[PDB]
């Protein structure tokens, strides 16, 4: 067995600290262990997400709108959530394809069935408008070239939306197929367990203050990191049973959700953490029907 | 006589410190009173934009870019001023109008005859590798459309050619013809002596520290603002005499150019800041066959 003691999991890109040549067979290996794992990898991001906004009290009487939401069957459970926390949130669910029917019916959530462009983010902004805003972007056309113009999507719905917070879906280009160099929202790379086997996947999330709006450049270097930095993880790193970690399960991914779990706030009143993220696990997995 | 004394002029857009109601009639009021004005108004911005640069030790060896550089007859007296100091500059001037014959000949100077775009960006970005570039634009098309589609490439130019520093033309389009909010970059706005009487154009001086790239929203609410700061210092602040500057000619437009060639480097060691001033004037003065 793969055993190893750890004291925290990878949060964020940054924190890798190893990297291993990617090695083209890896695609071939199984990068699903669960059922339903990519609402499961989804569900506790945009969770992780939305607490801490929730945290720095920016969350409260925000419209989400989720861009490339369908079927979005595990925003059921998070709408649920903050709902019987008493945070007061509406829901606006955009995309060409059919939402679960599981997210009709509710009056604080808005499924719309079309597929956004710069001129319907427009007509959208003056019809949201006071609201503050909530992006959350898991939009998907992959070659480099759709790539690049998911990620020119994304910041014009920054742009155009000028949110409050967002969280974008982000992978970097792979360096044997670099195009040309640009630029993404500054914001932490946040890790996602329970990721395919072999992704290179992250979500970036901001916080937008003032009237102001940072970029960052990436780069085909920047491209080499990222694929050798996620190499090492999935490859490595996640493939480890930290023996340490005292929780049903002790596989690194479930270590890595803990932490991000610990983050989320509850109505009951728990003794200790371990008891609060295994009922939210519980609950998480039931919900999504994961035995 | 419309006299007063001030300790120092508006540097920044930010230290207007007053505003008033745009006059339309304003328009129709004589709008340059020195002959090659415009030369001049450009060449002090950009003898302060650069000297600036040169203080943070970023000039030497950089190769300037301009975009709307021509017929660029001012040009001349920048490139000889900082060859004459021995900093070591290329300049690259790109203009689909043909520049002033004075610049032909300077193995330091390259004209182009060519109206960019992203595409040429690329190329010439491609070609000056690896040289450090100073970005310097003055193209202009103006409607709010017009201004629209000069600002976004501007934003085009520097997201491409990747400046270590860049002097943006910046005039906010009049709220009684938004069409819609934009960014622009985060720059100084460097306020122009001798810019035309109601002129509400400056300067956005930029300097590009690590990878990121900050933007900054602009809105209607901006734009009524720019309005009445410019419109009260072209009015009211330029149209002074300031009595307690003891030098030639004391109009505001001439103490404000006093502050921006006082920060400018000579070979000449001079025994107060207002024999160099005096001296880098006259000398800018016969060079431009100004009076
Ligand atoms: C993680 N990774 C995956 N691929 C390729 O990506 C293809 C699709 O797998 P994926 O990258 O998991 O898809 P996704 O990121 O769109 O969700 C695989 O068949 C591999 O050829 C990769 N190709 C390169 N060059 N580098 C990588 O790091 C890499
Ligand atoms: C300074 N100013 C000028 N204009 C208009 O701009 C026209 C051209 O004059 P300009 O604005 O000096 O041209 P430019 O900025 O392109 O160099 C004038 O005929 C006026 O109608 C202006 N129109 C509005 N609404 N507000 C202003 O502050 C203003
Ligand atoms: N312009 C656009 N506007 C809306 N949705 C878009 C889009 N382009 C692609 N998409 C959507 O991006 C989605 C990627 S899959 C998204 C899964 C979803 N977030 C979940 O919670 O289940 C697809 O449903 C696709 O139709
Ligand atoms: N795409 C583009 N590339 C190059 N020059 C451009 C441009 N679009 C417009 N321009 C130029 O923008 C200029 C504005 S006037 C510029 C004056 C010049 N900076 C000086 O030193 O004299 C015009 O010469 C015009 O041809």
């Amino acid at each position: 067995m793969d055993v190893v003691s750890l004291d925290k999991p990878f949060m964020y890109f940054e924190e890798i600290d190893n990297e291993l040549d990617y090695e083209p067979e890896s695609a071939n290996e199984v990068a699903k262990k669960l059922p339903y794992q990519g609402q499961l990898k989804l569900l506790l991001g945009e969770l992780f997400f939305l607490s801490k906004l929730q945290r720095h009290g920016i969350l409260d009487g925000a419209t989400v709108v989720y861009i490339g939401s369908a079927p979005g069957t595990h925003i059921r459970y998070l709408r649920d959530h903050f709902y019987n926390l008493g945070v007061i949130i509406k829901w606006m669910l955009i995309d060409g394809r059919h939402h679960d029917p599981i997210l009709n019916g509710l009056r604080d959530v808005t499924l719309v069935t079309r597929f956004v462009d710069e001129e319907y983010l427009r007509s959208i902004k003056k019809q949201l408008h006071p609201s503050k805003i909530i992006l959350i972007s898991d939009v998907r056309s992959p070659s480099t070239a759709d790539l690049l113009s998911n990620y020119a999507l994304q910041n014009v719905m920054i742009s155009i939306l000028n949110p409050v917070a967002s969280s974008l879906k982000w992978r970097c280009p792979f360096p044997d197929q670099w195009i040309k160099d640009f630029y993404i929202p500054h914001g932490n790379k946040m890790l996602q367990p329970f990721a395919p086997s072999y992704s290179a996947e992250m979500r970036l999330l901001s916080i937008y203050t003032g009237e102001n709006m940072r970029l960052t450049r990436v780069t085909k270097s920047d491209a080499v990191n990222y694929e050798k930095k996620m190499y090492y993880l999935n490859k490595i790193v996640r493939n480890k049973v930290v023996v340490n970690f005292d929780y049903p399960n002790q596989e690194y991914d479930y270590f890595h959700m803990y932490f991000m779990l610990r983050t989320v706030y509850c109505n009951k009143t728990f003794p200790t953490t371990k008891a609060k993220v295994l009922f939210l696990q519980q609950s998480i997995f039931r919900f999504l029907n994961i035995p």
